[PDB]
């Protein structure tokens, strides 16, 4: 019944679009996608594409929608469904905040306890770490977690990063390979997502896992929750029906319906996620403003001034 440009997670939509449909019996048709492919995909057609609803992962696609005014303002009491203190707030409210992921450190409990811990994810750059820690420098995930040091500790800070992981850390391919280092054994802590971890716990059973997440809070860079959300476009010719559909993806029903196939962090209150995901609010995220193309632009020549590209 209505379109949704999806770049969000495949299983994510897709169970959230089925309770949708057990709700009001609307039938929701889903182009998954890269989000920033959709975006432009739907600003290259402006007011004439099929697109009803952006269910997007990333708040800039969202953003750039936005500025290039595209998308239709929403009911204040969707966007009262998700807010909060440091929870991104559309200016224009035109787009609505839904679910977070957070970074993380997964450790060795064979090896350490979460005393052994560093109390600052930038302390990881250090010779106390050599051969110690992980990373993943090709992430994107990666990239958002220098974005936010430079916005939050100024570059120098984010060179010294750099520096101190290309030199003591140990670069992995991807965020699941590195995961399983530590799983192995072969490491004894690793910087990835929150949700490769209880995506893994849930499949093995805990109880037969030996990795466990660390999480920095105090408004560390390393506490960085990232925000995916959505919106419907003003040239929607089912907008009654899209409007819906995000209001459904804020609520209750909707988000539990998120929380109960993915990892990510509700933003609606009145919700509990059926993995064990404390209330967003107590990892005490910093707040950071949304990413722009300069800031992945300076990120990453940083990624290559360290050694890492």
């Amino acid at each position: 019944d209505i379109t949704v440009y999806n770049g969000q997670h495949k299983e994510a939509a897709q169970a959230v679009a089925d309770a949708f449909t057990r709700a009001t019996g609307i039938k929701v048709k889903l182009n998954s996608a890269k989000g920033d492919q959709l975006a432009g995909q739907i600003k290259e057609e402006g007011s004439r594409s099929p697109a009803d609803v952006f269910y997007s992962e990333q708040i800039p696609a969202l953003a750039t929608l936005s500025a290039a005014n595209l998308l239709e303002p929403l009911p204040a009491s969707t966007i009262n469904e998700t807010r909060g203190k440091g929870v991104p707030v559309a200016a224009k409210k035109d787009w609505v905040a839904l679910s977070g992921r957070s970074r993380v450190v997964v450790y060795d409990t064979r090896k350490l306890s979460e005393k052994d811990l560093e109390k600052s994810v930038l302390n990881y750059a250090t010779p106390k770490w050599k051969n110690r820690i992980g990373y993943v420098p090709t992430s994107g995930a990666f990239l958002e977690q220098i974005v936010a040091i430079v916005k939050l500790k100024g570059e120098a800070a984010a060179l010294k990063w750099l520096k101190g992981l290309k030199e003591y850390g140990k670069p992995y391919a991807k965020n699941s390979v590195a995961l399983q280092a530590v799983e192995n054994g072969e490491i004894d802590a690793a910087l990835i997502n929150n949700y490769y971890w209880h995506a893994f716990a849930r499949e093995k059973g805990v109880q037969n896992v030996h990795t466990r997440l660390n999480f920095v809070r105090h408004r560390d860079p390393g506490a960085l929750v990232t925000y995916s959300g959505a919106a419907v476009l003003k040239s929607s010719q089912n907008k009654d029906e899209a409007k819906k559909f995000v209001a459904f993806l804020a609520g209750k029903e909707g988000q539990r319906a998120l929380t109960a196939v993915r990892a990510e962090y509700p933003l609606n209150p009145h919700v509990v996620s059926t993995f064990n995901l404390e209330p967003i609010a107590k990892l005490e995220a910093p707040q950071v403003s949304a990413t722009t193309v300069s800031e992945k632009e300076h990120a990453t020549r940083l990624l290559e001034q360290a050694g890492m590209k």
